[PDB]
């Protein structure tokens, strides 16, 4: 599609369509793109005095990129409610992306007074990295996605990446990418850009909670035909003697029944309380944290493998670094109080996954004998074993959607730990840049590269449409289920609306696990 | 269908199927039918000392009848939740009824010891009153319907009716019906009985609440171009003078705007409080009640025309006789305390219908003049006016479904006041009776009618399947809606389940109006 | 395993009378039994917990059918809102009098062979 100056190159599409087992969400936003880095590539690195754990080396490019990797970019709160109250699972199917109504504007800063004017002949460059040749920076939970509220205008974030480093320096293996070394399409006002994408096959996300516990799967009315060791000594005349005795497990001793499965793996975290007085009076945010050690550096495990946030009757507690934490509206960046953030809770999976702040279990450490008593120890970290079952972390209305699976020789259960769908060929990155326009050149030749350009930026509309496949529930449960609902009581503001000043805000995080399912 | 003694004449069908805009509910129960009235018709009438308001005359027949005119006969609590959380309306479409696996058993009471045996040759008579020739006693909220829990066995209720009376006596116009004067099908063990029925066209029941008020439909930003009388006098020198002044209504005086519609009709009720101390210390249950006068008798208006139960911030109040009141499990019959009943609430319709315990409005009563001030009075009863709009009473999981519209010359908005669908040709009545089997007769002829029969009863299964048409919601609301949900907190029993003794109970009444709609 | 066939037949229903400490048992030719297979896995699956009540190993033994029951979520001795309750009468089931039978078939999915060997090397 291409036409003149006075022709819109696209329309505004924003709604959702529910049809059978599909739902199609399309959203449109308006964006603004500045000139980053003053048209330059720049090597960046960590500060000289930074600790060894915080060293890095990389580059920052003059390009921007579009990002729609959060659920609230596509679902309204009402649409999210429809989804989670009536379906056991869902997954993305295909995607459509469109960029249109480009406007480039030049700025003049004469005498502290700014004048903005159209530049009808300038252009922007766009290309999609459909072969995954650039370092993939999506899927790191960065800011700069499409806004949740359709009436908001957002700035396009700048592209940059990191490569191998040795302290603050680079090594011979580190690679540098010039994004101008890709074929890209140049658009003037009156051109548009589209492409399509098909998701690979992925398992449905489990939008349910189990109505049974992994340790409670037996018939409570019938005993087992297997025996377990129930007593190791028996009373003799005024004393005891070693004597093995066996029993069949029933309901009275349900903890001893033979079982076929084991709970999911574990990697223990430290426990903190939402009540301030319960926590220790010290700075253990890093010393008491759970981390992994890679190439001599320590890195915080956050949020880590999916484990239950707490056991029953203990909502006040949560793992130190084991849950997603969103910020309330207009909360700051650094060292905000607990009233400014929204802490998620993964308690629905405590039917199969162990609690994040307890041990996995206990194993024996010695060989008991006539003169040696049996001894056990706690297991604070347990890799996977044959016979384990578990659930993955839940997804949230304002959480990520997908993540690119790293191209490696091996990987196990490649669902991203922050939640979502792991894809070997995720939706490609979409890079965009204003073409530089040089200022008045000299009338005598000079071989030095240009350094004076016309100050300008661009704006336009972006739209993205995604088809999702649904998995309808088929329960024979008799009593009603738990549903997500709004409270009826009066209030000064309605949730998920704007306030008197025009600020849209999301008052709480919303998971997906409300319906139930048998184990 | 017909076969031997050792052949089941039907299977057990009980589940629900959701497909697009239809839902098909089928339920099966087992019933027991005694011998009523000892095989006789009997004239019945009110007691001689009864008050004039309680006089009646009629007959009781030896027949039983099947009744499935409550919603919980067809919907499980989980199915009811599905319905009310995702649809704006519904209505019945067609019906299937089946009676099978009949067993007749004879009882012998020798010496205080009861012996029960099969009687393979005895029969039962069944017929459906498909031409509406008998007095229609369904639709009066009587007990004896199919139980809500499928595992319960229920007794078939006895059939009886009332006709015209003059005090305790009858008149020449009163009519008597012999049910043996109908063609009926006789079933032995091994026969079954089926029929089908199609509902006439009826409007969908409104399963929504209005998200706007009838008096708040304007644009709050723009004034009207019409004027209203805003002041009738103006200040003169140290005094006032009559002087008419007019203004255009805006947001500051929103109560004065010109409007196109009026709230629904009214018939005022007395207000009582759920807090005991707020009510008067007297017996006003009948003296303070609202009633209608028909043929010299007073009859309580219950529940009457649909009006809101209370205004906002007043949940403690409810109209004396203006709401449906269900009883909790195992509550008594007479003079039970308020903790034993479940009082419904119709507050969702206060956007269009007036509050049941307030006046409809005020009208002027005189002609003001130089020496006469204007006077107004309250309107406690208001018939319908051109331009009125209103909502009908909600339906409940344990409330009635339909009612037969009386065959009269005229009627207005014939939706039954207890809630549900008004039908001119409702589902027909289904009468059933054990055929009498005479005992040992004398060996010499006697013309007197028989009076000694073999004591016996019957049992079997009954199934009913109904197709319902759904009306899906199509809202563009942004914020999430209110949904019916279970509470998550711990409890001794789960709602809508059985207790430790096996008693199924419904802990609260459940309406239909959770989704919202613009006015 | 590859495939499975199941059959239920020769049903007899008998009524008991306990008059005066003396028991009398008689046929009840018109009574019935209900049978259904949970072919969509909608009920809590209690098989596979090594419970008693299977078919006896010796073909000449007569066995009692075990009672069905299940557990759901609990908080101590109490339940929670998430716990679910199942009414088995809420399923379509076939009713059999003496003279009716009940059959169905089933095909196992693909599974690896069970290793009926021991390794002769370490």
């Amino acid at each position: 599609g291409a036409d003149g100056v006075g022709n819109s190159s696209g329309n505004w599409h924003c709604d959702s369509t529910w049809m059978g087992d599909r739902v199609i969400t399309t959203s449109t936003r308006t964006w603004a793109l500045p000139t980053y880095n003053n048209h330059l590539y720049k090597q960046i690195s960590s500060q000289s005095g930074a600790s060894n754990d915080n060293h890095y080396f990389g580059y920052s490019t003059p390009w921007g990129y579009f990002d729609f990797n959060r659920f609230h970019c596509h679902f309204s709160p009402r649409d999210w409610q429809r989804l989670i109250n009536n379906n056991w699972g869902f997954r993305p199917k295909r995607l459509n992306f469109k960029l249109f109504n480009i406007q480039v504007k030049e700025v003049t800063q004469n005498d502290g007074t700014t004048t903005i004017a159209n530049n009808l002949t300038s252009t922007v460059q766009v290309f999609t990295d459909s072969e995954y040749q650039l370092p993939y920076v999506l899927g790191s939970a960065h800011q700069g996605c499409l806004p949740p509220f359709p009436a908001d205008v957002f700035m396009v974030p700048q592209y940059g990446y990191l490569t191998l480093n040795n302290g603050s320096q680079a090594v011979g293996r580190s690679s540098f990418y010039c994004l101008e070394y890709f074929p890209s399409q140049m658009l003037r006002t009156g051109n548009n850009f589209t492409f399509s994408y098909t998701f690979e096959d992925v398992p449905f996300h489990s939008s349910y909670a189990h109505s049974q516990s992994l340790d409670r799967l037996m018939n409570p009315l019938i005993d087992q035909y297997l025996y377990y060791l129930s007593k190791t000594n028996a009373p003799s005349g005024t004393t005891t003697m070693s004597r093995l005795q066996f029993s069949q497990a029933g309901a009275s001793d349900i903890r001893d029944q033979s079982r076929n499965w084991l709970p999911g793996p574990c990697y223990r975290q430290q426990r903190v309380s939402k009540t301030a007085a319960d926590n220790n009076n010290s700075d253990y945010s890093w010393t008491g944290a759970t981390k992994y050690h890679l190439n001599g550096r320590d890195s915080l495990v956050n949020p880590g493998p999916a484990m239950a946030s707490h056991k029953d009757d203990e909502e006040k507690y949560f793992p130190q670094s084991g849950v997603l934490i969103f910020g309330k509206q207009d909360s700051g960046k650094t060292n905000v109080d607990i009233e400014k953030v929204m802490i998620t809770d993964e308690e629905e999976i405590r039917t199969t996954n162990p609690v994040a702040t307890e041990q996995y279990g206990s194993v024996s450490t010695n060989l008991q004998s006539g003169n040696t008593q049996a001894a056990t120890t706690d297991v604070n970290t347990q890799g996977v074993l044959p016979g384990m079952v578990w659930q993955d972390r839940d997804v949230y209305l304002q959480g990520p959607i997908w993540a690119k699976i790293p191209h490696t020789d091996g990987h196990f259960h490649p669902s991203p730990l922050m939640g979502g769908f792991g894809l070997k060929h995720p939706p490609p990155q979409i890079l965009i840049k204003n073409t530089p326009v040089p200022a008045n050149p000299s009338t005598t030749f000079s071989a030095a590269k240009f350094a004076s350009f016309i100050t300008q930026y661009s704006t336009g509309q972006v739209s993205v449409e995604i088809e999702w496949e649904l998995q309808k529930e088929n329960s024979k449960r008799w009593n009603p289920e738990i549903q997500y609902t709004s409270n009826y009581n009066k209030s000064v503001n309605v949730d998920f609306t704007v306030d008197t000043n025009g600020v849209y805000s999301e008052p709480r995080p919303i998971g997906t696990r409300y319906l139930t399912r048998n184990l």
